[PDB]
């Protein structure tokens, strides 16, 4: 029922998609009746290390726009200090929300998202990024493509209604407790390829949280790979999910990997 | 995730919005990306009667787009033996759910609301149409603006999830069991009205439906107005209201009345 | 959390089953710790009427019991100008929500469900009552049998919750609008019955009301009845679904059919 | 629907209450129509550690008996290779669902709940059992009264329905990945006596977990404790959240404290 002033432009609310705090995204029409999404930051209680967090993101997605299309766009923003504006492509829906709505994935679009996925994460990594703590909601699928977003510092964005989160954690991370390396992202994308070939994540099936952590970090829970058609999906996945950061496969050897380079 | 071809034009699905049997409702976008609806009829089983009753339709919202903007907009359509497709306007939600959604509604949102559902009411009047069932669902909230849809013969059309029926319906249509006029949308409307104005509709209290139908026919049930600030939606109310439709107000009177003629 | 006294004896609420207004059910223990239901009236606001009405229902209630164990069990009661409480039977669901929660119904239950009904319905003909509003919610499971309940006269009875309404009116009851006879409820049981029988009622599909209203009277309407291998239920159904009630079953004809008679 | 027999003695099933695996509760009545529990454990699959585990809750809830009524009853067990049958007291509601559902708790009741779980966590560290997962759904309402349950090795066990996991983690059992105490529980306990006094855990607010793990382990994360009228319980909470476990108070010095002692 309203509407939004960016850098002169007018756009017009259709809804609202999700929030965190202060955050807030919507999706839009401009002026030619094109669809929009809109990130809005309330900065009125933000403390210094978030603003800088929240300055970070929006110079790091705006430099990374020259050098991949599977980092979300951000066409324009207005910044003051009461509020940010961000101006953003619109998808059609995230990846964890797909996910679970999903009777299962064809081999075609799980490889595609693969690849998609592994550029992403491959981009960060070479603009000095390694997020550290990806899932499923880190990724938007846009035109049949997936596109990296919320990656920032603190980026608790859910999606609204209008009525796991440890199954990712990679073992280096839980044993740190200088040790974080582009290594956890490749288990993290590992989890999610794991949920997309067996419909389920390595350790879905462990309810109890300390007993979840604990089997993450321990070598003698051997994770269960069942045969699949596909025994490079296999091979991926197997490398992607030891333990062994250094043992763990590196995204510049995935992206040579029979899984994404043969047809 | 999808596609469609309507007259050499190609649109891609967003979601499905809703639909009834064997009809869909989609969100699309054009090839300019541009935010439209198409409804999907599939005729795989239609009979005669239903075959002529979408017929009918088609052919009435086209005339009907010429003589008032309070009549969703069709744009263009495919039809065929098999199919029908109809690209329309997009409207932002239906007028039921966004009631059952409100907090309260603004005087002046009231009041512009029912000058659109007059103005369409009349104009299908003007036309030879006499809805006779008209309800909330019945009209879409377009741009600020409610304009009528849903308005054919066998159309049970409802929005879809991705997990009343009778409080509308006037006495004379009721005793009828050559009888059903123009009065009986004044009726209905007014049923919206009251609905807009007290936050439920005449008889929602009574829940069982022999004891409800019973209540609508019978005149020594004397419905409630309690007094408001704005005593000309009492009189509209109250002239809608009327049980002998030959007693109750008639549109063209309704456009003259002070509720919707003085600020 | 609490507890009441009913005529000296103590009875602690485990959980509220259901309410109306201005009526509540609640699921209690007696000081032997042993299982039943209170029924709390507040009277503070109720009209002669009404009173009369509530004075009625535990009158008959009362004079049932001793004629049939297929209605609900009344044991006890304290009555004021501010309260009812009546100490009754606990059933486990009532046959509504057990329709809708149910995968499919043995024949062997449907057609022992079908004699309680029959007892019940024709026990309170017997004594003068004609319902005439028979629904899936007037019959409460208890220990494998139904038993008649909520059968009094404004009863707008329903479960709650922790977080048709009309596909049974007989055609008789439409066009009185002198004419309600014994025969209206061999309709409504026979639409339960079909229920039962075919998983729908028998104008389910027609989800507007005015149109299913229209249905419900309309002869040339033929009713389905899919051929099913016991050919006595589908003659029950055939003969409780006679538009004329002089040409449909009666209660007496229909507990000597061979349906409930020969196993 | 249906009936069990627990060493002779016959029980009609009323609903499931909840399930894990291959474990399921149910809410039963005996031959005395008088209401229980039956836990019912489907040995089919269950490998020797898992036995084992089953087998020592048995003993334990065996042996616990006789020395607190503030765990759960076990009156009668059938065990066999194949199935265990439990008879057992049945609450009212878990004490996790309860908070859920809570407008806000008494005072008097906070306390009384705090005692009834210092009792039962007191005497499984009197018989050597230190639980170091405990949480709200470690606790059931009986009678007004908060009795131990779910506290054996591999106990999953969660609500079923018709249609935090990791707040509680003491920090010591984070660092740990020999250092696993009774304090643990003491910190378990405060979370969830903090949760009774200020809506929610000290941590429900960070919802990204290697986050949330970060802050318990934090010794400059000072967690916040707004004044409260009740000065003791302020100073119970400051001591149980103390992360230095030797630093942290202890049952038996809780058991002294004024909140619980002086009137
Ligand atoms: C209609 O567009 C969307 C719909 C949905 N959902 C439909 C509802 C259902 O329950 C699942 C979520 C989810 C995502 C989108 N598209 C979308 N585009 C851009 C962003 C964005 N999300 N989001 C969503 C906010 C919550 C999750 C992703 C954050 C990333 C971002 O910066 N932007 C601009
Ligand atoms: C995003 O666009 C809409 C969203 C909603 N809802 C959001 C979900 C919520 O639960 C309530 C329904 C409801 C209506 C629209 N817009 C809309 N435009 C055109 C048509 C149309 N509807 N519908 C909807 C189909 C179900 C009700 C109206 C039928 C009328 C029609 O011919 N067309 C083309
Ligand atoms: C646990 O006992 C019950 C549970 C349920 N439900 C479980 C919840 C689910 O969503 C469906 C309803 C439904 C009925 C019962 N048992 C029951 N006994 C006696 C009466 C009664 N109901 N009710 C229920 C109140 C709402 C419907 C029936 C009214 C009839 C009556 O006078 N009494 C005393
Ligand atoms: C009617 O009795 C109950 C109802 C509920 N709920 C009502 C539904 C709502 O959504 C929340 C859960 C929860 C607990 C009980 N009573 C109850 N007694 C004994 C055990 C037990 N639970 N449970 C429940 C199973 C799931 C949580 C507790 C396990 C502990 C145990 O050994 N026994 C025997
Ligand atoms: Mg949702
Ligand atoms: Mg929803
Ligand atoms: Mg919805
Ligand atoms: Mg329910
Ligand atoms: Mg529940
Ligand atoms: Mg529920």
């Amino acid at each position: 029922f309203q509407s939004m002033s960016v850098k002169g432009r007018i756009y017009s609310i259709l809804k609202q998609i999700g929030s965190g705090g202060s955050s807030k995204v919507f999706q839009v029409l401009n002026e030619k009746k094109q669809i929009y999404a809109i990130k809005y930051v309330n900065l009125e209680e933000a403390d210094n290390q978030t603003l800088d967090s929240y300055r970070n993101e929006i110079a790091y997605l705006n430099k990374l726009q020259q050098h991949s299309d599977k980092i979300i766009r951000l066409y324009d923003y207005e910044i003051t200090d009461q509020y940010i504006y961000m101006v953003m492509e619109c998808g059609n829906i995230d990846l964890n929300s797909w996910l679970k709505k999903k009777k299962s994935i064809d081999p075609w679009e799980r490889k595609s998202y693969w690849k998609n996925m592994l550029e992403a994460v491959h981009t960060i990594h070479q603009h000095g990024i390694v997020h550290s703590d990806l899932k499923p909601a880190n990724f938007l699928i846009v035109d049949g493509m997936l596109k990296l977003i919320d990656f920032g510092i603190a980026n608790q964005m859910q999606p609204d209604t209008t009525s796991g989160t440890v199954n990712y954690m990679p073992p280096e991370a839980i044993k740190d407790m200088s040790k974080i390396s582009p290594k956890s992202d490749v288990w993290s994308l590992g989890c999610i390829l794991y949920y997309m070939t067996y419909g389920k994540t390595p350790f879905q099936q462990i309810i109890n949280q300390i007993s979840k952590l604990h089997a993450i970090i321990d070598p003698n829970h051997e994770i269960e790979f069942p045969d699949i058609p596909e025994k490079d999906l296999q091979d991926v996945l197997k490398c992607c999910l030891k333990r062994d950061p250094k043992q763990r496969i590196s995204i510049p050897e995935l992206l040579a990997h029979p899984y994404v380079q043969i047809q």
